C-alpha cells in the first residue's frame, strides 16, 4: 500500500533507477564522498572528544539507512562540526578527564549512545506528529546567519591542533572571546614541527584543488585531494618518526572490525535530555535546510515529516550500532552533487568505502598527525565563511532580512550555538509583527468618470464622494494594529465619535435649561477590508466598538470586500447583530457608494 | 519645555484639576483603597518572606513616586501577589531558614532591595530607549490566561496559612502538585481553632459585601470590609488570647517609625540578575496591561515609554527607601476606579491613609492572625478566577486566540510563571504565522457586463478572459508562505513552465534529430498583487523565478496593484532588469487585461 511505500521510499525510487545515464555518475559521487568522508568522519569524532573509530562507524550505517526512508536526493548524512561540538560539551561535563582511560573512554561513548538515541526519537517524534511544517519557519537569513557563526567556532576549535597547544576550552556563553585569548596566551608555546606539517597539509590541498579544477579532465574522478593529502602525512610522519622525535600529535589506534552491538544506558536520561533537544532541533535545522535548498535547484519536492522520521530511524539505528549523531551537511552534500550525484545510490556507495576501510585498511591511519585534519577541516569551512557576502545584500534590501542575520550570527558566536539559534528563531518570528503593526491606512476617492478608487494623497486626481467617507486598512486586523486602526480611522476621517455624541449630549441639555450639534462631513463610513486578510478575537471587538460608536452620532458603517473567512468570524464574534446587517456587506467599494447614496435619497422623500 | 512636562506629568495634569466635581470622589476612592492595601500590604508582604513592615513601606512611597511621573488615572500600584510570589522565590532560595532570626532577616531585606533596584533599571531602560511599542504584542487572551494561572499559585499558597499546616513549597516546575499533595499529606496535622478564626473571617467578610452591595447607600463612603474584618480578629484574638492557648499563628511585631534610608548592596547582582529581569517584565506585563484596560474604558490614552519610566523610578526611589517591587493591579485598580477615583490625588490620598498607620496606628496589629489575612486575599482572588469565562468565550469564536489562552494558563500553572508567560508569548506570535502560511489563493475572472474580476470557484458567474490568466494571493509573500504560492501558482493555472519548457526543448532535439509543443492555455499572466501587504527578501527572489521561467516558455508576467512599499522592496532586490519592467506595472487588474489583449493584437498585425 502507498502508506507502506511512503515509509519505505526506497521500495519506490529504486525500481525506476535508469542504470544507464546515472550508475557511473552516481559511482564516481560515492567514491569521491567516501574519500572525503575518512578524514572528517575521524576528524569530527576528535570534536566531540570521542576515539577516532566513531566517525567511520557514523560514516558507514547512518548513509545506509537514510538511503532506506530518506525523501532527498543530494543530501549527504554523516558526522558534522555543529553536532560534533555539541556532544562535545555533553561528554566532557558528564565525564572529566581525571585502565583509568579505557575506563574513562567506555563511560565517554555511554553519554555518546545516549545522545544519539534521545535525538533520534525527538526528530522521529516530530515526524509521526506532523510538526514538519515548522521547519518552513526557519528563514534563509536565519540559517545563512547561523551556519556562519558555527563555522567560526569550528574554525577556532582547530587552531590549537594546528599550532600544538594543549589549551582546554568551552562553547558556553562568551566561550569564544576566552578561548581565542587562550590561544593568545600559550602561543609561545607552540610546537614548530607540528606548524610545519600544518603548512605542508594547506599547501599540497590548495595545490591539488587549484591543479584538478583549472587543469584539463583526463578522469572520469576528480582527484582526492583530502585523501592523497591524509596518505602522504602519514607516510611521512611514519618515516621521519615526528611522534616520539618532535612530539608531533597523532590520531591513535584505529581497530579492524564491524561496529559492536550496544545499548545506551538510560540512567543518564535527565542529565543529557537537555543536550539531545537541543542536538535535535540543530539536525533538524540543518538536515532539512540542504534537502530543501538540492530538492530547489533540482526541481523536485522533500517531505519535511519523512525527512523528520528518516532522521529519527538513521540515529536509533546507529546509536544500537556503535555511532554518535548523524545529520546532513551542506559541505558533503555540495560535493555529492558536484561529483554528480543523482540518487541516494552515492550514499550507499559511500559507505561501502567507509566500510572496506573500517575492516581493512584501519590502522595504516596510525602515524597521521592531528594537525593534517584540522587543515582538512578549515579548508572545507571556506564554503559556509564565503556566507559573509549575505550580509550586504539583505542589508541593501530589507534591513529586517539583514537584522535576522546578523542576530543570529551574534547570537552563535558571542553566546551558545543552541541560545544563537532560540534568539534568531524568535527574532525572526517578532519581525513578521514588527512588519503588521503600524499597518497603511488611506483615505479613498473615485477617479473622475472612473468606478474605481484609489488613495487622495497619492493620486490627487480622485475626488472624495459628498456625504460618503471611504477608509482603507492594508492589513489584519489582530491585536498588534488593532488600536492603532482604531486611532487611525479616528484622525484620517477627522471625526472622533465619541467627543462629537459628549458634545451633542451637552449642548442639548443646556439649550434644554435655558428654555425650560458638531457638524460630521458624512452619512456613510464604508470600510474597504479587501486587503484584511484575517480578523483576531481583538480586531471583532475593536469593529464592533467603532460601528457603536458610529451609529450613536447617526452614521451607517458599510463593509466593502470582506472575504468569507472575516464574515465568518465576524459572524461567530457577534458583528451582525447590534447594528450592522448581513446587508451592509457589499461586494466592492462602488456598490457601497450607490447604495449609500442611494438610500439618502429615498429617505429625503 | 514639553519634554519636562511630558517627563514631569503631575506639572501639567495638576493645575487643570478641578476642585469641584473631583476632589470629593478621589477622596472617597483614596481611603476605601487606603482601607484595602493595609492587610493585603502585610499580607502580600508574609508571601515574599520578608517581615510585615515592608507591605506597609511598599503600599506608601511607590504611589507617590507614581503620582509624580505616571501617565495612566486609574492604576493604583503598590505590593501585588505574583511579584510578592517572585521575590519569595529568591528570598529563601538565596537565604534558607536555618540573633539568629534578625541576622536571617537582615540578609533577606538585603535581597529584596537588590532586586527591587534592579527590576526598576530594567523597567527605566525599556522606557527610555522607546521600547515600550512591545508591551502591545501581549495579547488579551495571553493576559487573562496569566493572570487566572497565577490566581491558581495564590489561593494555593494561602491554603497553608488558612488551616495552620507548616508546610515548605516551591514556584518551580510541576510546583503546584507537589505542594496541594503536601497540603492532601499534612491535612490531619490542621489546627481547629486557626480553620475556625478563618471561616469567621469568610463568613463577616460575606455578609459585608453583600450587604453594602444591596442595601440602601445612606454612605458618601461603601463600609470597609476588609478593614472590620480585620480590627474584629485583632480583638478576638487579644481578648480570648489565641496566640499562646490554642497555638494560632499571629502578625509579629509591627514597628513605629518612617522607613530607614537604605543602600541595595549590588554584592548579589550575578545571583539576582534572572529574577530581577523575571519581576521587571512581569510588572510591565501587569502594569500596562491595566492602564490600558482603564484608558480604553474612560477614553483617554497613556504614553507606554512613559509608563516604563514612571514605573522603573518609582521601584529605585523605593528600592533606597526600604520598599521591595510594586507595580499596578486589576484589584485595586478596580477598587479604585469602583469607588470613584479620577486622577492619581487617589493614589496620594490612599498612601497618606498607609502613612498615619506607619506611624501610629502601628502595633495594634499584634495579634492580627495571619489567617484573616489569607480569606482577605482569597476573596478578593474572586476576580481573576471568573476570568475561566473566557475560555469558551475564545474558543467559540477564535480556536487559536483559545489556544494562547490555554497554554499561557498551563505554562503557568503546571511549569514556573516566567517559564508560562514566556511559553505563551512565543506561541501567541507563531499563531500570526499559522494565520499566513497557508494563504488564500484564487483564479480570477471578469463578471460580465462589468469590469470588475471575482475568483471563478466562488462566483460561477465570472468568465475567464481568453489568453489571459489571473491569479490572485490574499496575503504578504514572506518566507513562510513562498513556497506554498509558488506551488499553488503552478497547480491553479494548470501549467508548470519548467516540465513545460523540459518538454518543449526535448521535443525540438528528438525531430532535429529525426529529420537531420506543449498547450498553454494563455500568452499573459496577470498577478494581483493588490493583499500583497509586503514581500520579503525570499519573496522578491520567489517572484524573480517566477517571472523568468515563464518568461522562458513565452508568457509575459504584468503585476497589477502593487503598493508603493512593494515596488519599491522588488526595485532594490532586482526585479526590473531580467524580463520584467516598470511598465508591466499596471493599476488594477482590468488596465493590465486590456494592455495584454491589446499588445497580442498590434503583434499579429
Ligand atoms: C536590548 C535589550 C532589550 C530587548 C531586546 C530588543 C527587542 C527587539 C528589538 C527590536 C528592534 C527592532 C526595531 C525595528 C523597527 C522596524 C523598523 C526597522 O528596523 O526598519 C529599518 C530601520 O531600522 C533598522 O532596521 C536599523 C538597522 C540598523 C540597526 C543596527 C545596525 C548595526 C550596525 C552594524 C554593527 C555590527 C555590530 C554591532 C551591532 C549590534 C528600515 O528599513 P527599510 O529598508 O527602510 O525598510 C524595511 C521595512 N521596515 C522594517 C522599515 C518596515
Ligand atoms: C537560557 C535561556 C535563554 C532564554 C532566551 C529567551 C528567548 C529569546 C527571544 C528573542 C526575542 C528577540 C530578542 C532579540 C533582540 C534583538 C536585539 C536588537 O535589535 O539588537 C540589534 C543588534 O544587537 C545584537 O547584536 C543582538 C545580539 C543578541 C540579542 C539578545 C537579546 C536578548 C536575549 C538574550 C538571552 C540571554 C541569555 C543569557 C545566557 C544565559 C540592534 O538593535 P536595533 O535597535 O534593532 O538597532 C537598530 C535601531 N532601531 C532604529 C531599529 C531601533
Ligand atoms: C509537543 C512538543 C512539540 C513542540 C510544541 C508544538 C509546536 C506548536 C504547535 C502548533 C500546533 C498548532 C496547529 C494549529 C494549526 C492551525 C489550525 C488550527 O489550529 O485551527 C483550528 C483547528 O485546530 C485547533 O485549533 C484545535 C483546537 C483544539 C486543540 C486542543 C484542545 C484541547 C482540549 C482541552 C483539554 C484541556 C487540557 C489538555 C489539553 C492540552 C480551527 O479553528 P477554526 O475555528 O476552524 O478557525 C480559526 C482559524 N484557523 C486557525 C483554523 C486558521
Ligand atoms: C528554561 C528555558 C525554557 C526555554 C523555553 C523556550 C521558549 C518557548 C517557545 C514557545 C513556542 C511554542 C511552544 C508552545 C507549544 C504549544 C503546544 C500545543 O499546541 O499544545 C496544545 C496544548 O498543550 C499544552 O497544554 C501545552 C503546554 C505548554 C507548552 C509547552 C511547549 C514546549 C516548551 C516548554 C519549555 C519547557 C521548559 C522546561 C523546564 C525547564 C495542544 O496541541 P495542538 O496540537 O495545538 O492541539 C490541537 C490539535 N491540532 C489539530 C492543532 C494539531
Ligand atoms: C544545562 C543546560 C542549560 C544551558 C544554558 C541555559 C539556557 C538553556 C537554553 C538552551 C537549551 C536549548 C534548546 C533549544 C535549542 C533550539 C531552540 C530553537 O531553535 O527554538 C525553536 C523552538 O523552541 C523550542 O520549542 C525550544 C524547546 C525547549 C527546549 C528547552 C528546554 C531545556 C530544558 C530541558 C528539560 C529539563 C530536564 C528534564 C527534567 C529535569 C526550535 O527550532 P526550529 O528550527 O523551529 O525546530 C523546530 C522544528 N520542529 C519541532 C517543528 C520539527
Ligand atoms: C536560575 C534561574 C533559572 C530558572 C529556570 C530555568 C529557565 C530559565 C527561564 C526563566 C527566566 C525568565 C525570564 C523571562 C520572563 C518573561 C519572558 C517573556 O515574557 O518573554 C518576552 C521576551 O523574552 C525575552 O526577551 C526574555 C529575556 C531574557 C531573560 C532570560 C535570561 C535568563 C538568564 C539571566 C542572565 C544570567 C546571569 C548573568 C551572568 C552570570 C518578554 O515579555 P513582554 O511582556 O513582551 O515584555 C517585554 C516588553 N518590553 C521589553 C518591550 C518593555
Ligand atoms: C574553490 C574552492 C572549492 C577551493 C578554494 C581553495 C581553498 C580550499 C583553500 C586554498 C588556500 C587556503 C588557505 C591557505 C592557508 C591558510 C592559512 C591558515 O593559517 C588558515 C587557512 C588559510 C587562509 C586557507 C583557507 C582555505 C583556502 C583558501
Ligand atoms: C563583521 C560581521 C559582524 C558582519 C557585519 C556586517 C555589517 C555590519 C556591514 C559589513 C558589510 C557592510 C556593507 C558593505 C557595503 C555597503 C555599500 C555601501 O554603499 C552602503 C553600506 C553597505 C551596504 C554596508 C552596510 C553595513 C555592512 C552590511
Ligand atoms: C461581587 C463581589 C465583589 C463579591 C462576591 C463575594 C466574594 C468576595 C466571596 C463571598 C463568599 C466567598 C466564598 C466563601 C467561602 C469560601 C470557602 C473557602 O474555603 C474558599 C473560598 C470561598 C469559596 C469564598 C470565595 C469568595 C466569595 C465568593
Ligand atoms: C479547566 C481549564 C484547563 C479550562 C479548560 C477549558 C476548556 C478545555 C473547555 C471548558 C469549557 C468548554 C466549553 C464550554 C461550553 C461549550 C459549548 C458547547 O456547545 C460546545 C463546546 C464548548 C464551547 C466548550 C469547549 C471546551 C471548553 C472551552
Ligand atoms: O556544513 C555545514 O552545514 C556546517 C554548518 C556549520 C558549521 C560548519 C559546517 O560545516
Ligand atoms: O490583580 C492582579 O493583577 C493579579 C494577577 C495575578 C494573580 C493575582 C492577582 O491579584
Amino acid at each position: 500500500k502507498n502508506l507502506l511505500l511512503s515509509f519505505f521510499p526506497i521500495l519506490e525510487w529504486l525500481p525506476k533507477y535508469n542504470l544507464k545515464e546515472w550508475l557511473l555518475g552516481d559511482l564516481i559521487a560515492g567514491l569521491t564522498v567516501g574519500s572525503l568522508q575518512i578524514p572528517q568522519g575521524i576528524a569530527f569524532a576528535l570534536l566531540a572528544g570521542l576515539p577516532p573509530i566513531y566517525g567511520l562507524y557514523s560514516s558507514f550505517f547512518p548513509p545506509l539507512i537514510y538511503a532506506f526512508f530518506g525523501t532527498s536526493r543530494h543530501i549527504s548524512v554523516g558526522p558534522f562540526a555543529v553536532v560534533s561540538l555539541l556532544v562535545g560539551s555533553v561528554v566532557e561535563r558528564l565525564v572529566p578527564d581525571d585502565n583509568g582511560t579505557e575506563a574513562r573512554d567506555a563511560l565517554r561513548v555511554q553519554v555518546a549512545f545516549t545522545l544519539t538515541f534521545l535525538a533520534g526519537i525527538i526528530q522521529l517524534a516530530l515526524g509521526l506528529l506532523r510538526l514538519g511544517f515548522l521547519v518552513d519557519f526557519l528563514s534563509e537569513p536565519l540559517i545563512s546567519g547561523f551556519t556562519t557563526g558555527a563555522a567560526i567556532h569550528i574554525l577556532l576549535s582547530q587552531l590549537k591542533y594546528l599550532l600544538g597547544l594543549k589549551i582546554p576550552r568551552h562553547s558556553g556563553p562568551f566561550s569564544v572571546i576566552y578561548s581565542v585569548i587562550s590561544v593568545f596566551h600559550n602561543i609561545p608555546n607552540t610546537n614548530i614541527a607540528t606548524l610545519g606539517v600544518s603548512l605542508l597539509s594547506f599547501v599540497l590541498l590548495l595545490v591539488v584543488k587549484e591543479l584538478n579544477k583549472r587543469f584539463k579532465k583526463k578522469l572520469p574522478v576528480p582527484i582526492p585531494a583530502e585523501l592523497i593529502v591524509v596518505i602522504l602525512a602519514t607516510l611521512i610522519s611514519y618515516y621521519f618518526n615526528l611522534a616520539e622525535k618532535y612530539g608531533v600529535s597523532i590520531v591513535g589506534h584505529i581497530p579492524k572490525g564491524l561496529p559492536p552491538p550496544s545499548v545506551p544506558d538510560l540512567s543518564l536520561f535527565p542529565l543529557v535530555i537537555g543536550d539531545a533537544i537541543a542536538i535535535a532541533i540543530v539536525g533538524l535545522a540543518v538536515s532539512i535546510s540542504v534537502g530543501k535548498t538540492f530538492a530547489k535547484k533540482h526541481g523536485y519536492q522533500i517531505d519535511g515529516n519523512q525527512e523528520l522520521i528518516a532522521l529519527g530511524l538513521m540515529n536509533i539505528v546507529g546509536s544500537f550500532f556503535s555511532c554518535y549523531p548523524a545529520t546532513g551537511s551542506f559541505s558533503r552534500s555540495a560535493v555529492n552533487e558536484s561529483a554528480g550525484g543523482k540518487t541516494q545510490v552515492a550514499g550507499i556507495v559511500a559507505a561501502l568505502v567507509v566500510l572496506l576501510v573500517l575492516l581493512f585498511l584501519g590502522p595504516l591511519f596510525y602515524y597521521l598527525p592531528k594537525a593534517v585534519l584540522a587543515a582538512i577541516i578549515i579548508v572545507n569551512l571556506k564554503g559556509l565563511l564565503m556566507q559573509f557576502k549575505d550580509a550586504p545584500k539583505l542589508w541593501k534590501v530589507d534591513k529586517l532580512d539583514f537584522l535576522i542575520w546578523l542576530v543570529t550570527f551574534l547570537g552563535v558566536v558571542f553566546l551558545s550555538v543552541e541560545i544563537g539559534l532560540l534568539v534568531g528563531v524568535g527574532f525572526s518570528l517578532l519581525t513578521v509583527l514588527l512588519r503588521t503593526q503600524r499597518p497603511r491606512t488611506s483615505v479613498l476617492g473615485r477617479i473622475p468618470g472612473t468606478d474605481i478608487y484609489r488613495d487622495v494623497k497619492q493620486y490627487p486626481e480622485a475626488e472624495e464622494v459628498p456625504g460618503v467617507k471611504i477608509f482603507r486598512i492594508d492589513s489584519p486586523i489582530y491585536f498588534a494594529n488593532s488600536e492603532y486602526f482604531k486611532e487611525r480611522l479616528k484622525r484620517k476621517t477627522g471625526v472622533d465619535p465619541v467627543k462629537v455624541l459628549a458634545a451633542r449630549k451637552k449642548a442639548l441639555k443646556k439649550i434644554e435649561k435655558e428654555i425650560k450639534p458638531p457638524k460630521v462631513d458624512f452619512h456613510t463610513l464604508i470600510l474597504d477590508f479587501s486587503a484584511v486578510s484575517f480578523v483576531d478575537t481583538v480586531g471583532v471587538k475593536t469593529l464592533k466598538e467603532i460601528v457603536k460608536e458610529y451609529r450613536e452620532i447617526g452614521v451607517q458603517v458599510y463593509l466593502a470586500g470582506c472575504n468569507a473567512s472575516v464574515v465568518e468570524k465576524l459572524e461567530r464574534g457577534g458583528f451582525f447583530d447590534d447594528g450592522i446587517t448581513k446587508e451592509h456587506l457589499f461586494l466592492s467599494v462602488h456598490d457601497a457608494v450607490l447604495f449609500a447614496q442611494a438610500r439618502k435619497a429615498l429617505a429625503e422623500q
